[PDB]
Protein backbone atom coordinates (compact mmCIF):
# COMPACT_ATOMS: atom_id res chain seq x y z
CA UNK A 1 0.00 0.00 0.00
CA UNK A 2 0.90 3.86 -0.98
CA UNK A 3 -1.22 6.29 0.67
CA UNK A 4 -1.24 9.63 -1.93
CA UNK A 5 -4.07 11.96 -2.09
CA UNK A 6 -6.79 12.37 0.17
CA UNK A 7 -5.95 9.92 2.53
CA UNK A 8 -2.63 11.01 2.63
CA UNK A 9 -3.86 14.26 4.29
CA UNK A 10 -6.15 12.03 6.03
CA UNK A 11 -3.59 10.18 7.57
CA UNK A 12 -1.36 13.22 8.22
CA UNK A 13 -4.03 14.93 10.03
CA UNK A 14 -4.79 12.28 12.49
CA UNK A 15 -0.99 12.11 12.98
CA UNK A 16 -1.10 15.72 13.91
CA UNK A 17 -3.90 15.14 16.23
CA UNK A 18 -2.59 12.58 18.04
CA UNK A 19 0.59 14.13 18.47
CA UNK A 20 -1.29 16.98 20.47
CA UNK A 21 -3.35 14.84 22.58
CA UNK A 22 -0.42 12.58 23.36
CA UNK A 23 2.66 14.97 24.16
CA UNK A 24 4.20 12.76 21.97
CA UNK A 25 7.51 14.20 19.82
CA UNK A 26 6.79 11.93 16.47
CA UNK A 27 4.12 9.94 14.95
CA UNK A 28 4.04 7.75 11.81
CA UNK A 29 2.27 5.50 10.09
CA UNK A 30 4.46 2.49 8.70
CA UNK A 31 3.65 -0.73 6.90
CA UNK A 32 4.86 -4.23 8.50
CA UNK A 33 8.08 -4.01 6.34
CA UNK A 34 9.54 -0.91 7.04
CA UNK A 35 8.16 1.35 4.54
CA UNK A 36 7.20 5.17 5.97
CA UNK A 37 3.67 5.54 4.79
CA UNK A 38 3.29 9.03 7.16
CA UNK A 39 4.97 11.06 9.67
CA UNK A 40 4.81 13.74 11.46
CA UNK A 41 6.69 15.86 14.20
CA UNK A 42 5.94 17.96 17.00
CA UNK A 43 7.15 21.76 16.23
CA UNK A 44 8.71 21.72 19.91
CA UNK A 45 10.54 18.26 19.82
CA UNK A 46 14.57 18.02 18.09
CA UNK A 47 14.97 16.70 14.64
CA UNK A 48 14.13 13.00 15.15
CA UNK A 49 16.32 10.40 14.55
CA UNK A 50 16.63 8.98 10.56
CA UNK A 51 13.02 7.73 10.46
CA UNK A 52 13.59 5.25 7.61
CA UNK A 53 15.96 3.97 9.88
CA UNK A 54 13.51 3.49 13.04
CA UNK A 55 10.31 2.49 10.57
CA UNK A 56 12.71 -0.42 9.61
CA UNK A 57 13.64 -1.40 12.79
CA UNK A 58 10.16 -1.71 14.17
CA UNK A 59 9.46 -3.56 11.78
CA UNK A 60 11.90 -5.65 12.35
CA UNK A 61 11.13 -5.91 15.96
CA UNK A 62 7.24 -6.77 14.81
CA UNK A 63 8.54 -9.96 13.19
CA UNK A 64 10.84 -11.03 16.18
CA UNK A 65 8.57 -10.73 19.01
CA UNK A 66 5.88 -13.32 17.43
CA UNK A 67 7.81 -16.34 18.75
CA UNK A 68 7.22 -14.68 22.24
CA UNK A 69 3.42 -14.12 21.29
CA UNK A 70 2.84 -17.88 19.86
CA UNK A 71 4.38 -19.06 22.74
CA UNK A 72 1.74 -17.49 24.49
CA UNK A 73 -0.93 -18.35 22.30
CA UNK A 74 -0.95 -15.55 20.27
CA UNK A 75 -0.59 -14.72 16.61
CA UNK A 76 1.05 -11.97 17.13
CA UNK A 77 1.25 -8.95 19.92
CA UNK A 78 -1.13 -5.92 18.83
CA UNK A 79 0.60 -3.14 21.50
CA UNK A 80 4.02 -2.91 22.53
CA UNK A 81 5.52 -0.38 24.67
CA UNK A 82 9.09 -0.02 25.16
CA UNK A 83 10.68 2.52 27.88
CA UNK A 84 14.46 3.65 28.63
CA UNK A 85 15.84 6.22 30.68
CA UNK A 86 14.52 9.26 28.63
CA UNK A 87 12.39 8.30 25.66
CA UNK A 88 9.84 5.46 24.75
CA UNK A 89 8.51 3.98 22.28
CA UNK A 90 4.66 3.05 21.57
CA UNK A 91 3.74 0.76 18.29
CA UNK A 92 0.19 -0.19 17.70
CA UNK A 93 -1.74 -2.01 15.08
CA UNK A 94 -3.26 0.07 12.57
CA UNK A 95 -4.48 -2.89 11.07
CA UNK A 96 -3.68 -6.12 9.41
CA UNK A 97 -1.08 -4.50 7.68
CA UNK A 98 0.23 -1.42 9.22
CA UNK A 99 1.80 -0.11 12.51
CA UNK A 100 1.25 3.57 14.53
CA UNK A 101 4.39 4.29 16.12
CA UNK A 102 5.00 7.03 18.59
CA UNK A 103 8.12 8.34 20.07
CA UNK A 104 7.76 10.01 23.24
CA UNK A 105 9.53 11.80 26.56
CA UNK A 106 8.72 12.43 29.35
CA UNK A 107 6.51 15.08 29.08
CA UNK A 108 4.10 12.72 27.16
CA UNK A 109 1.77 10.78 29.93
CA UNK A 110 2.06 7.35 28.85
CA UNK A 111 -1.78 6.83 29.72
CA UNK A 112 -2.16 9.66 27.29
CA UNK A 113 -0.16 8.38 24.82
CA UNK A 114 -1.38 4.52 25.07
CA UNK A 115 -5.37 5.96 24.92
CA UNK A 116 -4.59 8.59 22.21
CA UNK A 117 -2.62 6.62 20.24
CA UNK A 118 -4.93 3.15 20.14
CA UNK A 119 -8.22 5.76 18.72
CA UNK A 120 -5.73 6.83 15.85
CA UNK A 121 -4.34 3.26 15.21
CA UNK A 122 -7.93 2.63 14.76
CA UNK A 123 -8.64 5.94 12.38
CA UNK A 124 -5.58 4.68 10.53
CA UNK A 125 -6.75 1.13 9.77
CA UNK A 126 -10.03 2.64 8.24
CA UNK A 127 -7.47 5.28 5.79
CA UNK A 128 -5.59 2.19 5.19
CA UNK A 129 -8.70 -0.13 4.40
CA UNK A 130 -9.80 2.61 2.33
CA UNK A 131 -7.04 3.82 -0.01
CA UNK A 132 -6.68 0.24 -0.52
CA UNK A 133 -9.80 -1.22 -1.76
CA UNK A 134 -11.22 1.66 -4.00
CA UNK B 1 28.65 -21.22 29.32
CA UNK B 2 27.72 -20.07 32.90
CA UNK B 3 24.90 -17.84 34.12
CA UNK B 4 25.13 -14.46 35.44
CA UNK B 5 24.05 -15.11 38.63
CA UNK B 6 22.36 -18.41 40.21
CA UNK B 7 20.11 -18.67 43.16
CA UNK B 8 20.61 -20.47 46.42
CA UNK B 9 20.07 -20.29 50.14
CA UNK B 10 18.86 -17.18 51.62
CA UNK B 11 19.23 -14.66 48.56
CA UNK B 12 17.45 -17.33 46.36
CA UNK B 13 14.45 -17.20 49.24
CA UNK B 14 14.52 -13.85 49.06
CA UNK B 15 13.73 -13.48 45.65
CA UNK B 16 11.06 -16.52 45.60
CA UNK B 17 9.50 -14.38 48.38
CA UNK B 18 9.50 -10.88 45.69
CA UNK B 19 8.13 -13.36 42.91
CA UNK B 20 5.05 -15.03 44.97
CA UNK B 21 3.96 -11.34 46.48
CA UNK B 22 4.06 -10.20 42.92
CA UNK B 23 1.82 -12.89 42.00
CA UNK B 24 -0.73 -12.09 44.34
CA UNK B 25 -0.40 -8.61 44.23
CA UNK B 26 -0.75 -8.38 40.18
CA UNK B 27 -2.59 -11.51 39.36
CA UNK B 28 -0.06 -12.51 36.95
CA UNK B 29 0.08 -16.15 36.27
CA UNK B 30 3.76 -16.74 36.44
CA UNK B 31 6.80 -15.12 37.54
CA UNK B 32 10.54 -15.11 36.75
CA UNK B 33 13.83 -14.15 37.36
CA UNK B 34 15.84 -14.55 34.50
CA UNK B 35 19.58 -13.81 33.58
CA UNK B 36 20.21 -11.82 30.03
CA UNK B 37 21.95 -14.96 29.34
CA UNK B 38 18.74 -16.36 28.94
CA UNK B 39 18.87 -18.59 32.21
CA UNK B 40 15.66 -19.00 34.73
CA UNK B 41 17.70 -18.43 38.08
CA UNK B 42 13.98 -18.15 39.87
CA UNK B 43 10.24 -18.72 39.13
CA UNK B 44 6.63 -19.28 40.90
CA UNK B 45 3.49 -19.65 39.03
CA UNK B 46 0.28 -18.57 40.29
CA UNK B 47 -1.57 -21.59 42.29
CA UNK B 48 -4.84 -20.93 40.06
CA UNK B 49 -2.97 -20.35 36.90
CA UNK B 50 -2.63 -23.79 34.04
CA UNK B 51 0.87 -25.23 33.66
CA UNK B 52 3.02 -22.18 32.09
CA UNK B 53 4.54 -22.64 28.40
CA UNK B 54 8.01 -23.99 28.66
CA UNK B 55 9.94 -21.37 30.76
CA UNK B 56 12.82 -22.18 29.54
CA UNK B 57 12.00 -21.55 26.00
CA UNK B 58 9.62 -18.16 27.55
CA UNK B 59 13.33 -17.14 29.14
CA UNK B 60 14.89 -17.73 25.93
CA UNK B 61 13.15 -15.91 23.75
CA UNK B 62 12.92 -12.59 26.15
CA UNK B 63 16.73 -13.01 26.51
CA UNK B 64 17.02 -12.52 22.53
CA UNK B 65 14.43 -9.83 22.52
CA UNK B 66 16.21 -8.15 25.30
CA UNK B 67 19.29 -8.46 22.93
CA UNK B 68 17.66 -7.60 19.86
CA UNK B 69 15.89 -4.40 20.95
CA UNK B 70 19.19 -2.77 21.44
CA UNK B 71 19.70 -1.61 17.86
CA UNK B 72 16.20 0.82 18.80
CA UNK B 73 16.90 1.49 21.90
CA UNK B 74 20.55 3.42 20.48
CA UNK B 75 19.01 5.31 17.91
CA UNK B 76 16.66 6.51 20.50
CA UNK B 77 20.04 7.51 22.23
CA UNK B 78 19.40 4.76 24.82
CA UNK B 79 21.55 1.98 26.26
CA UNK B 80 18.54 -0.03 26.58
CA UNK B 81 15.15 -0.28 27.08
CA UNK B 82 14.75 -1.02 30.97
CA UNK B 83 11.05 -2.07 30.74
CA UNK B 84 9.02 -3.34 28.05
CA UNK B 85 5.32 -4.63 27.72
CA UNK B 86 3.92 -6.30 24.82
CA UNK B 87 -0.05 -7.01 24.58
CA UNK B 88 -1.79 -9.63 22.62
CA UNK B 89 -5.70 -10.37 22.60
CA UNK B 90 -5.56 -12.25 26.24
CA UNK B 91 -1.83 -12.66 27.12
CA UNK B 92 0.80 -10.52 27.82
CA UNK B 93 4.49 -10.16 28.70
CA UNK B 94 5.62 -7.57 31.52
CA UNK B 95 9.93 -7.65 31.47
CA UNK B 96 11.73 -4.68 33.87
CA UNK B 97 15.24 -4.86 34.64
CA UNK B 98 16.18 -6.21 37.95
CA UNK B 99 20.11 -4.97 37.82
CA UNK B 100 22.73 -4.86 35.06
CA UNK B 101 22.41 -8.49 34.32
CA UNK B 102 18.94 -9.86 35.21
CA UNK B 103 15.17 -9.29 34.19
CA UNK B 104 11.94 -9.74 36.09
CA UNK B 105 9.63 -11.42 33.84
CA UNK B 106 5.54 -11.80 34.57
CA UNK B 107 3.16 -13.11 32.28
CA UNK B 108 -0.33 -12.20 32.86
CA UNK B 109 -3.84 -12.79 30.93
CA UNK B 110 -7.24 -10.76 31.82
CA UNK B 111 -7.04 -11.28 35.02
CA UNK B 112 -3.95 -8.95 35.80
CA UNK B 113 -4.77 -5.23 35.59
CA UNK B 114 -2.34 -3.35 33.57
CA UNK B 115 -1.78 -1.04 36.62
CA UNK B 116 -0.79 -3.29 38.92
CA UNK B 117 1.07 -5.27 36.72
CA UNK B 118 3.82 -2.33 36.22
CA UNK B 119 2.98 -0.57 39.80
CA UNK B 120 4.07 -4.05 40.95
CA UNK B 121 6.32 -5.08 38.60
CA UNK B 122 8.14 -1.82 39.42
CA UNK B 123 8.60 -2.54 42.75
CA UNK B 124 9.64 -6.48 42.18
CA UNK B 125 12.47 -5.36 40.01
CA UNK B 126 13.97 -3.05 42.46
CA UNK B 127 13.37 -5.57 45.03
CA UNK B 128 15.32 -7.99 42.67
CA UNK B 129 18.02 -5.77 41.70
CA UNK B 130 19.29 -5.52 45.60
CA UNK B 131 18.75 -9.16 46.09
CA UNK B 132 20.86 -10.35 42.89
CA UNK B 133 23.69 -7.86 43.76
CA UNK B 134 24.30 -8.93 47.22
CA UNK B 135 24.18 -12.70 45.98
CA UNK C 1 29.95 10.22 15.89
CA UNK C 2 30.45 10.89 12.30
CA UNK C 3 33.25 11.16 10.03
CA UNK C 4 34.79 14.28 8.69
CA UNK C 5 37.71 16.18 6.97
CA UNK C 6 40.69 13.69 6.27
CA UNK C 7 39.40 10.84 8.56
CA UNK C 8 36.76 10.33 6.26
CA UNK C 9 39.17 10.74 3.45
CA UNK C 10 41.24 7.75 5.18
CA UNK C 11 38.17 5.87 5.55
CA UNK C 12 36.48 6.25 1.92
CA UNK C 13 40.24 5.40 0.60
CA UNK C 14 40.18 1.77 2.59
CA UNK C 15 36.90 0.60 1.40
CA UNK C 16 37.85 1.85 -2.16
CA UNK C 17 41.01 -0.73 -1.99
CA UNK C 18 39.26 -3.03 0.07
CA UNK C 19 36.64 -3.24 -2.74
CA UNK C 20 39.39 -3.67 -5.20
CA UNK C 21 41.29 -6.60 -3.83
CA UNK C 22 38.09 -8.55 -2.40
CA UNK C 23 36.00 -8.10 -5.86
CA UNK C 24 33.38 -7.14 -3.26
CA UNK C 25 30.61 -4.97 -4.86
CA UNK C 26 29.71 -2.78 -1.90
CA UNK C 27 31.85 -1.27 1.39
CA UNK C 28 30.40 0.50 4.12
CA UNK C 29 31.53 1.25 7.02
CA UNK C 30 28.51 1.75 10.14
CA UNK C 31 27.66 2.59 13.90
CA UNK C 32 25.65 0.22 16.04
CA UNK C 33 22.48 2.26 15.04
CA UNK C 34 22.45 2.04 11.25
CA UNK C 35 24.51 5.15 10.83
CA UNK C 36 26.36 4.72 7.79
CA UNK C 37 29.78 6.44 8.26
CA UNK C 38 31.07 6.18 5.31
CA UNK C 39 30.53 4.11 1.91
CA UNK C 40 32.05 2.38 -1.76
CA UNK C 41 30.91 0.90 -4.46
CA UNK C 42 32.61 -0.87 -7.22
CA UNK C 43 32.19 0.75 -10.66
CA UNK C 44 31.39 -2.58 -12.40
CA UNK C 45 29.09 -3.02 -9.79
CA UNK C 46 25.10 -2.41 -10.17
CA UNK C 47 23.48 0.34 -8.01
CA UNK C 48 22.90 -0.73 -4.45
CA UNK C 49 19.97 -1.99 -2.62
CA UNK C 50 19.00 1.15 -0.60
CA UNK C 51 22.07 2.13 1.56
CA UNK C 52 20.73 2.85 4.69
CA UNK C 53 18.30 0.48 4.77
CA UNK C 54 21.02 -1.70 4.18
CA UNK C 55 23.27 -0.55 7.42
CA UNK C 56 20.25 -0.43 9.74
CA UNK C 57 19.88 -4.24 9.13
CA UNK C 58 22.94 -5.34 9.57
CA UNK C 59 22.78 -2.92 13.08
CA UNK C 60 19.53 -4.54 13.94
CA UNK C 61 21.36 -8.26 13.23
CA UNK C 62 24.38 -6.80 15.16
CA UNK C 63 22.43 -6.45 18.59
CA UNK C 64 20.30 -9.67 17.78
CA UNK C 65 23.30 -12.05 17.63
CA UNK C 66 24.30 -11.08 21.05
CA UNK C 67 22.34 -13.56 22.64
CA UNK C 68 23.56 -16.47 20.53
CA UNK C 69 27.75 -15.09 21.37
CA UNK C 70 27.03 -15.45 24.97
CA UNK C 71 25.10 -19.07 24.91
CA UNK C 72 28.63 -20.11 23.48
CA UNK C 73 31.07 -17.67 25.89
CA UNK C 74 31.53 -14.89 23.74
CA UNK C 75 30.25 -11.34 24.08
CA UNK C 76 29.17 -10.90 20.88
CA UNK C 77 30.16 -12.09 16.86
CA UNK C 78 33.25 -10.35 15.59
CA UNK C 79 33.06 -11.52 12.25
CA UNK C 80 29.84 -13.03 10.21
CA UNK C 81 29.38 -14.30 6.83
CA UNK C 82 25.91 -14.65 5.44
CA UNK C 83 25.39 -16.60 2.15
CA UNK C 84 22.37 -16.88 -0.60
CA UNK C 85 22.62 -17.73 -3.57
CA UNK C 86 24.49 -15.39 -5.26
CA UNK C 87 24.87 -12.37 -2.91
CA UNK C 88 26.82 -12.72 0.04
CA UNK C 89 27.20 -11.12 3.47
CA UNK C 90 30.40 -9.65 5.20
CA UNK C 91 30.44 -7.91 8.75
CA UNK C 92 33.75 -7.59 10.82
CA UNK C 93 33.78 -5.23 13.84
CA UNK C 94 35.98 -2.40 13.60
CA UNK C 95 36.65 -1.86 16.98
CA UNK C 96 33.53 -1.33 19.63
CA UNK C 97 31.59 0.97 17.81
CA UNK C 98 31.74 0.63 14.09
CA UNK C 99 31.12 -2.34 11.62
CA UNK C 100 32.77 -3.05 8.34
CA UNK C 101 30.18 -4.05 5.76
CA UNK C 102 31.13 -6.11 2.32
CA UNK C 103 28.19 -6.80 -0.06
CA UNK C 104 29.90 -9.60 -2.59
CA UNK C 105 28.42 -12.19 -5.46
CA UNK C 106 30.03 -14.67 -6.74
CA UNK C 107 32.56 -13.09 -8.18
CA UNK C 108 34.22 -12.04 -4.87
CA UNK C 109 36.70 -14.88 -3.78
CA UNK C 110 35.56 -15.16 0.16
CA UNK C 111 39.00 -16.46 1.17
CA UNK C 112 40.25 -12.58 -0.10
CA UNK C 113 36.68 -11.16 1.40
CA UNK C 114 37.54 -12.34 4.95
CA UNK C 115 41.46 -11.78 4.44
CA UNK C 116 41.42 -8.44 3.58
CA UNK C 117 37.85 -7.40 5.09
CA UNK C 118 39.43 -8.69 8.59
CA UNK C 119 42.37 -6.06 7.89
CA UNK C 120 40.46 -3.49 6.58
CA UNK C 121 38.56 -3.02 9.68
CA UNK C 122 41.36 -2.91 11.15
CA UNK C 123 42.55 -0.11 9.57
CA UNK C 124 38.66 1.31 10.02
CA UNK C 125 38.69 0.69 13.51
CA UNK C 126 41.87 2.88 14.06
CA UNK C 127 40.65 6.36 11.80
CA UNK C 128 37.84 5.88 13.70
CA UNK C 129 39.30 5.92 17.54
CA UNK C 130 41.33 8.74 16.09
CA UNK C 131 38.56 10.44 14.88
CA UNK C 132 36.79 10.66 18.08
CA UNK C 133 39.99 11.53 19.97
CA UNK D 1 8.72 -33.11 11.92
CA UNK D 2 9.44 -35.64 15.03
CA UNK D 3 12.14 -38.05 13.90
CA UNK D 4 12.28 -41.94 15.51
CA UNK D 5 13.04 -45.13 14.53
CA UNK D 6 15.47 -45.73 11.66
CA UNK D 7 15.08 -41.92 10.31
CA UNK D 8 16.27 -41.14 13.62
CA UNK D 9 19.27 -43.50 13.47
CA UNK D 10 20.41 -42.23 9.90
CA UNK D 11 20.51 -38.61 10.83
CA UNK D 12 22.28 -39.69 14.43
CA UNK D 13 24.95 -41.35 12.29
CA UNK D 14 25.37 -38.42 10.12
CA UNK D 15 26.09 -36.23 13.30
CA UNK D 16 28.25 -38.22 14.18
CA UNK D 17 30.31 -38.90 11.45
CA UNK D 18 30.53 -34.96 10.70
CA UNK D 19 31.95 -34.73 14.07
CA UNK D 20 34.35 -37.39 13.12
CA UNK D 21 35.61 -35.28 9.43
CA UNK D 22 35.25 -31.96 11.17
CA UNK D 23 36.58 -31.70 14.92
CA UNK D 24 33.82 -29.92 15.49
CA UNK D 25 32.21 -29.85 19.60
CA UNK D 26 28.72 -29.92 18.73
CA UNK D 27 26.20 -31.15 15.92
CA UNK D 28 22.63 -30.49 16.02
CA UNK D 29 19.25 -30.82 13.31
CA UNK D 30 17.07 -28.50 14.60
CA UNK D 31 13.27 -27.09 12.35
CA UNK D 32 12.86 -24.15 11.39
CA UNK D 33 10.97 -23.54 14.84
CA UNK D 34 13.88 -24.22 16.93
CA UNK D 35 13.19 -27.91 18.20
CA UNK D 36 15.80 -30.20 18.51
CA UNK D 37 15.29 -33.13 16.35
CA UNK D 38 18.66 -34.50 16.94
CA UNK D 39 21.96 -33.93 18.78
CA UNK D 40 25.58 -35.38 18.98
CA UNK D 41 28.27 -34.07 21.03
CA UNK D 42 32.05 -34.63 20.51
CA UNK D 43 33.59 -37.29 23.29
CA UNK D 44 36.31 -34.90 23.92
CA UNK D 45 34.46 -31.71 24.31
CA UNK D 46 33.46 -29.66 27.52
CA UNK D 47 29.78 -29.94 28.29
CA UNK D 48 27.83 -27.99 25.50
CA UNK D 49 25.24 -24.89 26.20
CA UNK D 50 21.44 -25.56 26.87
CA UNK D 51 21.08 -27.31 23.26
CA UNK D 52 17.49 -26.38 23.78
CA UNK D 53 18.31 -22.95 24.20
CA UNK D 54 20.97 -22.97 21.36
CA UNK D 55 18.12 -24.56 19.03
CA UNK D 56 15.74 -21.59 19.90
CA UNK D 57 18.35 -19.26 19.36
CA UNK D 58 19.43 -20.21 16.06
CA UNK D 59 15.96 -20.62 14.61
CA UNK D 60 15.21 -17.28 15.83
CA UNK D 61 18.09 -16.11 14.12
CA UNK D 62 17.12 -17.80 10.84
CA UNK D 63 14.04 -15.27 10.70
CA UNK D 64 15.64 -12.32 11.88
CA UNK D 65 18.36 -12.89 8.49
CA UNK D 66 15.66 -12.84 6.34
CA UNK D 67 14.96 -9.09 6.12
CA UNK D 68 18.63 -8.68 4.92
CA UNK D 69 18.28 -11.91 2.56
CA UNK D 70 15.39 -10.07 0.81
CA UNK D 71 17.07 -6.60 0.29
CA UNK D 72 19.42 -8.41 -1.33
CA UNK D 73 17.54 -10.56 -3.63
CA UNK D 74 17.76 -13.36 -1.57
CA UNK D 75 14.79 -15.21 -0.12
CA UNK D 76 16.79 -16.13 2.99
CA UNK D 77 20.66 -17.10 3.62
CA UNK D 78 21.20 -20.83 3.36
CA UNK D 79 24.22 -20.94 5.00
CA UNK D 80 25.69 -18.74 7.88
CA UNK D 81 28.66 -18.90 9.94
CA UNK D 82 29.16 -16.68 13.03
CA UNK D 83 32.77 -16.66 14.51
CA UNK D 84 34.13 -14.80 18.12
CA UNK D 85 37.53 -14.84 19.55
CA UNK D 86 37.37 -18.58 20.12
CA UNK D 87 34.14 -20.21 19.31
CA UNK D 88 32.30 -20.68 15.52
CA UNK D 89 28.94 -21.65 14.78
CA UNK D 90 27.63 -22.54 11.57
CA UNK D 91 24.27 -23.16 10.26
CA UNK D 92 23.09 -24.71 7.18
CA UNK D 93 19.65 -24.98 5.34
CA UNK D 94 19.13 -29.51 5.81
CA UNK D 95 15.87 -28.78 3.18
CA UNK D 96 13.20 -26.49 3.46
CA UNK D 97 12.14 -27.18 7.23
CA UNK D 98 15.14 -27.86 9.17
CA UNK D 99 18.74 -26.42 10.07
CA UNK D 100 21.74 -28.33 10.85
CA UNK D 101 24.03 -26.23 13.25
CA UNK D 102 27.92 -27.11 13.88
CA UNK D 103 29.58 -25.12 17.09
CA UNK D 104 33.36 -25.04 16.56
CA UNK D 105 36.66 -23.90 17.92
CA UNK D 106 39.88 -22.91 16.64
CA UNK D 107 41.32 -26.37 16.03
CA UNK D 108 38.46 -27.26 13.69
CA UNK D 109 39.78 -25.86 9.87
CA UNK D 110 36.97 -24.10 8.84
CA UNK D 111 36.62 -25.15 5.11
CA UNK D 112 36.63 -28.69 6.27
CA UNK D 113 33.40 -27.63 8.94
CA UNK D 114 31.73 -26.06 5.89
CA UNK D 115 32.36 -28.96 3.39
CA UNK D 116 31.00 -31.40 5.81
CA UNK D 117 28.83 -29.18 7.03
CA UNK D 118 27.16 -28.99 3.08
CA UNK D 119 27.38 -32.65 2.77
CA UNK D 120 25.46 -33.19 6.26
CA UNK D 121 22.68 -30.72 5.28
CA UNK D 122 22.30 -32.39 2.22
CA UNK D 123 22.11 -35.86 3.76
CA UNK D 124 19.61 -34.86 6.48
CA UNK D 125 17.57 -33.35 4.09
CA UNK D 126 16.91 -36.51 2.60
CA UNK D 127 16.42 -38.24 5.84
CA UNK D 128 14.06 -35.61 6.82
CA UNK D 129 12.22 -35.64 3.83
CA UNK D 130 11.86 -39.50 3.98
CA UNK D 131 10.58 -39.35 7.42
CA UNK D 132 7.89 -36.80 6.99
CA UNK D 133 6.56 -38.82 3.83
MG1 LIG E 1 46.82 -5.35 2.64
Amino acid sequence: LVLYGAPYERAVEVLEETLRETGARYALLIDRKGFVLAHKEALWAPKPPPLDTLATLVAGNAAATQALAKLLGEARFQEEVHQGERMGLYVDEAGEHALLVLVFDETAPLGKVKLHGKRASEALARIAEEALAN
